[PDB]
């Protein structure tokens, strides 16, 4: 039936403990038929380079797509934060 | 942090409410210790405006009553024919 709960938990848990993630900013799940479309946005250090943040988002995407059932069209966005 | 609990509990409250056809989407945002929650439910297009309003409101009340760590809960509706 609904797979949202599993998708959101498993995806969040992947994102929150990936490298360079200071914390999850937001997560959004939308049901479309049997699929869940997922948008996650992660906080990263404002001083990270673009190439590095691009790799992080892509890794998180790859891992969610590999391990989380019922997911479609996963998007991982990044928000800079100043780290004291 | 508390996101996982907030999303699951709130989704479950919404989905099991009478007059909800299904959950359309759910969004959690972390702001410090708080989670801000937006949830959107599918309802029958023929519900009256007053009725859809009562459903959304009841969901909001229940989530605010039962789900720790939530702030600024918004329940929106999407009509379905
Ligand atoms: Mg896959």
């Amino acid at each position: 039936g609904s797979h949202m709960n599993d998708v959101l938990v498993d995806a969040y848990n992947i994102a929150k403990d990936s490298q360079h993630v200071h914390g999850v900013h937001y997560i959004r799940g939308r049901n479309v038929g049997e699929d869940v479309h997922l948008d996650i946005n992660i906080y990263v250090d404002a001083d990270l380079k673009v190439f590095e943040s691009d790799l992080v988002a892509d890794a998180i995407r790859r891992k969610i797509e590999a391990e989380v059932d019922h997911v479609r069209d996963v998007h991982v966005g990044v928000t800079p934060v100043r780290i004291a």
